[PDB]
C-alpha cells in the first residue's frame, strides 16, 4: 500500500463537481475547488484547474493528474513548515503516510494546531498521541476516516486499510 493508495481509499473518486462532507464544493479525489456557496464559482475554479471548459465534469485522467499534485504539494507543504517537517523526519514510512494524509484533508495550518499530538509522535508515545488525535473535531465530525490515520499512527502497520 502507498499513499496514493491510501487517499484514494479515504477520499473516493468522483467525476462531477460534488460536496465535501463538509458541504464544500468538490471533484475527482478530494480535490477542494471552492469554499464557495456558489456552483458558479466551483465551475470556474474547475476550468482554471484543468485548462479547458469542463462544465462541471472531468475524465480520470483529470482526475489523477490533479490527484498528483494535490499529493506532492502536501508533501511540499510538510517539509516548509518546521513543525511539520521536524515530525515528520522523526517517523518511519508507514507513519509518514498518515501525517501526509491529516494534511492532505486538512491543510498545513489545520495540522500544525494538532500540537500536542504532534508532541507526543515525535516523542513515539504512540498510544497517547492516538488518544489526544481523538479529541477533536476533525475526529468527531469524520470518524471512520479519523479512525483509519489514527490506528497508522498507533500501529505503523496497513492494517486498517487492509479491511478496505
Amino acid at each position: 500500500m502507498n499513499i496514493f493508495e491510501m487517499l484514494r481509499i479515504d477520499e473516493g473518486l468522483r467525476l462531477k463537481i460534488y460536496k465535501d462532507t463538509e458541504g464544500y464544493y468538490t471533484i475527482g479525489i478530494g480535490h477542494l475547488l471552492t469554499k464557495s456557496p456558489s456552483l458558479n464559482a466551483a465551475k470556474s475554479e474547475l476550468d482554471k484547474a484543468i485548462g479547458r471548459n469542463c462544465n462541471g465534469v472531468i475524465t480520470k485522467d483529470e482526475a489523477e493528474k490533479l490527484f498528483n499534485q494535490d499529493v506532492d504539494a502536501a508533501v511540499r507543504g510538510i517539509l516548509r513548515n518546521a513543525k511539520l517537517k521536524r515530525v515528520y523526519d522523526s517517523l518511519d514510512a508507514v507513519r509518514r503516510c498518515a501525517l501526509i494524509n491529516m494534511v492532505f484533508q486538512m491543510g498545513e495550518t489545520g495540522v500544525a494546531g494538532f500540537t500536542n499530538s504532534l508532541r507526543m509522535l515525535q516523542q513515539k508515545r504512540w498510544d497517547e498521541a492516538a488518544v489526544n488525535l481523538a479529541k477533536s473535531r476533525w475526529y468527531n465530525q469524520t470518524p471512520n476516516r479519523a479512525k483509519r490515520v489514527i490506528t497508522t499512527f498507533r500501529t505503523g502497520t496497513w492494517d486498517a486499510y487492509k479491511n478496505l
